[PDB]
């Protein structure tokens, strides 16, 4: 198996039982037994249990940032089908029961772990990307300006955080869709 | 000493390590090191693992559920009261520290087991009691029915988790409690 292979393989394990069981709790023996290689492939990879979680963590990250901006679509994209867009891909990752968003929303409330700074900085620049896409919307008369673009960004997070709770509690697309619909509708007057 | 207050100092310190390393992440031989007590003494008050981790968590909703209850006061308590009740005890809580707090937003996504079970079960009471309070307000027009009291529930929740993740970046109660009064402030022209 090539390097790169066998690379994505350890990663793909370690994000799996990372959603299973929680960040950080498989130790390198657990990934090693999954793949079906040695232990010491496992620290060839990875020198050090914490290398394996950042770069894991990394991931996350760049799974929920993409979606965000797959989302933001070209310029001119509405504010509304930004907003919308962004809730039903949330809710259909629930559905799917997608690792990196379990991850994700665990990685947020672990707040006296060592990764606790590394989700609070790797997640400015989606804090900034939500911030820039209500700002654009104000700009356009899209949403009000009663509040300033970074409060309407972290208000959109929890809704996010609900809907994620609420879909995971009911994998409904439809009842779901209308709870998302609901809540940007109030968000958006 | 007495069998009761034994068993309420193990939980005290299963709390405790459960709130720096995680739910879950102590053995019996370890809070057992942590009391000065024998291994057979918690395995005594706690026969499993899962028997003691859901015990910590039900003490940690009965605390999430508490405060709200204080803050719901009594029957005649205007809703913006009760609000500001809540999102300036849980900034509050942040300041303090408190480990019962980081561990229930903790449990709230940790997606598992039937730990998560036990959150939703558990916590129902939270939600209908968060319901009540917004279907109260409702009748007395303190704010308006464009949404279900439900709805608003869970929307002050989401609130609740992102006040409760800018505190722990800023624990400034002054800073906070303005952020806090503006979600509340919007929330109840909503």
């Amino acid at each position: 198996l090539s390097p790169e292979k066998r690379k994505q393989q350890l990663l793909d394990y370690a994000l799996d039982v990372f959603a299973r069981r929680g960040i950080g709790r498989a130790g390198h023996a657990d990934i090693a037994e999954m793949a079906n290689v040695s232990v010491a492939t496992v620290f060839n990879y990875f020198p050090t249990r914490e290398a394996l979680v950042e770069q894991v963590l990394t991931q996350v990250e760049n799974r929920f940032s993409t979606m965000l901006q797959t989302c933001m679509g070209n310029p001119g994209k509405p504010l509304l089908l930004r907003l919308n867009c962004i809730t039903h891909n949330l809710i259909d990752a629930v559905i799917e029961q997608q690792d990196w968003l379990k991850v994700w929303f665990e990685w947020s409330t672990s707040i006296r772990d060592e990764i606790w700074p590394q989700f609070t900085h790797d997640n400015r620049k989606s804090l900034e990307c939500l911030t820039e896409m209500f700002a654009e919307g104000l700009e356009k008369q899209e949403i009000t300006t009663q509040q300033p673009a970074d409060k309407l960004a972290w208000q959109l997070y929890g809704i996010c955080y609900v809907l994620y709770l609420q879909a995971n509690l009911n994998p409904d697309q439809e009842q779901m869709r209308e709870l998302a619909d609901g809540y940007v509708t109030g968000l958006l007057g």
